[PDB]
């Protein structure tokens, strides 16, 4: 929602965890795995983050693997 994102504030550190790891998300599975269960805390549309980490989701699924 174009509202307080609840999820927003964990998203941020996705994005800086990516950096400190030059952008290993990989790396970044861990803390990509708190805006999941973020995420997942709510109905979806709740977030524009978690509405783009259900389609991470999916992205990591589709690449069957930690890579990236």
């Amino acid at each position: 929602m174009p509202q307080k994102d609840p999820c927003q504030k964990q998203a941020c550190e996705i994005q800086k965890c990516l950096q400190a790891n030059s952008y290993m998300e990989s790396k970044c599975q861990a803390v990509i795995q708190e805006l999941r269960k973020c995420c997942a805390q709510y109905p979806k549309g709740r977030s524009v983050v978690c509405s783009g980490f259900e389609k991470e989701e999916e992205e990591n699924l589709t690449r069957k693997s930690a890579s990236k």
